[PDB]
């Protein structure tokens, strides 16, 4: 790969390839951007075709934190660590031991936390070497109810009131997430249609609040008023657009456009789309405020906040005339630059979250 | 295929860091920090592409963690390289953002001047961080230090291949008289010795021949002048196939970097019965006073840990007899068994420990 060119690109700071031997580590932390603060992003360890592939994804998923970060309204810049190896397989104490150190090496530009493939019982090794890691002590039900909130102010455009009673709501996936999800929803008086790969959880759903259930390849033509993916990325391509009844998406899954046009096209559909990085952010908000040190309410007080956001995102999409998307891109953009000026005064005594 | 590098000879970090506004595009690399923070220059040079700049950092990086070693310094491997002309990209934004970067280690890497960035350069990069030495408007010369630094490793080759560590009446091939070979030559002259130097900068030469009353050769020529030894002071990979057969010399001993082309030109050199100084133990002088610079600049205690380099040579050509290898091999174990042994005697637990940044 030619990584400098990406990088003076997208601007990002660094790329810190990290190796430890006798645990057989290969890490690789991505760091976009640590304007408003310590870069905050998960470790993420999978199997990867080829290293090329493994640093692709390390900056795509970090240069990806720093808008949810700056959208969701904390005071973090955007990283991601990419451990290659099997998860079942090649974990050790020393691999996070070592990784910690490396991070602790880091002092504060990166503060890490779980992804696809790390334990908590992993971040407790790394909280060994290091206070820069979050989500050790009291994610999914918070990023659920972070949704709950955001599916409000998306019907409140589509519908004219943030109401959900009379609405249809097609619940793609019946996750850890998404099973939280339903409950908070079909017990405000909305009509609940869901489907998953695996069957006994759907019955548990169907069962519990009274949906009814759809094989996975037809939850698109469903008729339905709100569409809701949390399973799969790239959900929202030319072949489920047409497909689908509802005049609101809105989900936990990541990545919801397979492509940017796709955005483009679904707002002149009239089609209200709360953007995927906006939504799922209630799981990050609350490892987030972790560290300014916990509390319950407050904490999901910023949660709830999802709501105003995306209402923002959606007077923007009609204030400007562009996807819903593209006005979140320019909210985060926006909020980094306008503190960027507004805290470029002078202090010795300079306070940030890791200050606590 | 970066991590397979990393893991064959167990490197522990590369730092790629980027700033748009100044164009900084670095390659911080470190191989070991067993015996404390990797101290290791920063180069500024212009390179084919991005794939030989990653290559570079790391092969330089691996080489001072031994040079370090071996120097009995307490500080591991690290090189920064830029990729950019020093005539052209440079900028005070650009060691400004590296600075940060260096402090965003806080501790990890320590940098110094190299190839491609002057004093100045350091001195914007010490706004930043305190992890930086080689500060003049504080402070070293370096190069009397690194030559001296020959001069005692000369005299400890002499000593095994020629019978004395006294140098009066020997004749020396100093190939160069730079700013190192000059103050070589002071040394040399003024304990008895005769000079045959060469050097693409005639006046250079000819400063040489009126101060010491030296012969002259031509650059192409310096390797078959009949001289009791061979001081490669400008060029490095001038110990080749082309140029072991004319050696006239029964010791090798310079100031140059990778004086050997490929492994096996030490290999044949120690069945000729050569004496080689390797490189990386004989031109430490330089190293080892800007590393004196961060314990708090000393003259005397720094040049008696450069004055050290005969007994560190004299340990190398022992151990080229004692395990019949070549000295450069001698060398790589001496620096292996040293950070090692302390990896063991250090384990013992301290809250209070102590290190160079410590000072
Ligand atoms: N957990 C969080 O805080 C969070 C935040 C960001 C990411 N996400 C996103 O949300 C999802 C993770 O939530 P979770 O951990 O609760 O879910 P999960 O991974 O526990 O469950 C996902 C479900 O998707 C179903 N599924 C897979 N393929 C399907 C298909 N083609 N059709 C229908 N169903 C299918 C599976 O059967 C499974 O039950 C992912 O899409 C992820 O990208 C969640
Ligand atoms: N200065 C130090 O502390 C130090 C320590 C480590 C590295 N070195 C080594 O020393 C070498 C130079 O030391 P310096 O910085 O004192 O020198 P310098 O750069 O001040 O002078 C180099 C001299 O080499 C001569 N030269 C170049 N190519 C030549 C050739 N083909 N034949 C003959 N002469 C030639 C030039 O005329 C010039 O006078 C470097 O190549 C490096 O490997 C020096």
């Amino acid at each position: 790969l030619e990584i400098f060119e990406y990088l003076e690109k997208y601007d990002y700071e660094q790329v810190v390839f990290c190796q430890d031997k006798e645990s057989g580590l290969k890490a690789i932390i991505a760091i976009h951007d640590t304007t408003l603060g310590p870069a905050l992003g998960g470790t993420r360890m999978w199997t990867y075709d080829s290293e090329e592939a493994a640093i692709e994804d390390a900056l795509r998923l970090a240069k990806g934190m720093t808008y949810k970060n700056a959208a969701a309204g904390l005071n973090l810049g955007g990283a991601k660590t990419v451990i290659i190896g099997d998860p079942r397989k090649d974990k050790s104490e020393a691999m996070f031991r070592a990784l910690g150190r490396y991070i602790q090496g880091l002092n504060g530009r990166y503060i890490t936390a779980e992804d696809v493939g790390t334990t908590v019982d992993d971040m407790d090794i790394i909280h060994e070497e290091t206070d820069f890691v979050t989500g050790i002590s009291p994610p999914s039900p918070v990023t659920a109810y972070g949704v709950y909130r955001g599916m409000k102010a998306a019907a409140k455009e589509a519908v004219g009131t943030d109401n959900l009673e009379g609405k249809v709501i097609a619940v793609q996936g019946v996750g850890n997430v998404a099973y939280h999800l339903c409950k908070h929803l079909h017990a405000e008086g909305a009509k609940l249609i869901v489907t998953d790969i695996n069957k006994e959880a759907v019955q548990r759903a169907v069962e519990e609040f009274g949906a009814s259930a759809v094989e996975p390849n037809e939850i698109y033509g469903v008729e339905c008023d709100i569409y809701a993916p949390c399973a799969l990325g790239a959900t929202v391509n030319d072949e489920t657009i047409p497909q689908l009844k509802a005049k609101v998406i809105a989900g936990s899954a990541n990545n919801q456009l397979k492509e940017n046009r796709h955005g483009d096209i679904i707002h002149e559909m009239g089609i209200v789309y709360a953007p995927d990085y906006v939504i799922n952010a209630g799981g990050v908000i609350n490892v987030a405020d972790e560290l300014y040190g916990y509390n319950r309410e407050r904490a999901l007080k910023r949660v709830e906040s999802i709501y105003d956001t995306i209402a923002k995102v959606i007077e923007i999409s009609k204030r400007d005339g562009i996807a819903t998307y593209v006005a979140a891109d320019r909210l985060a953009e926006e909020r980094i630059a306008s503190l960027k000026n507004s805290r470029s005064t002078y202090l010795r005594n300079g306070h940030d979250i890791i200050s606590r």
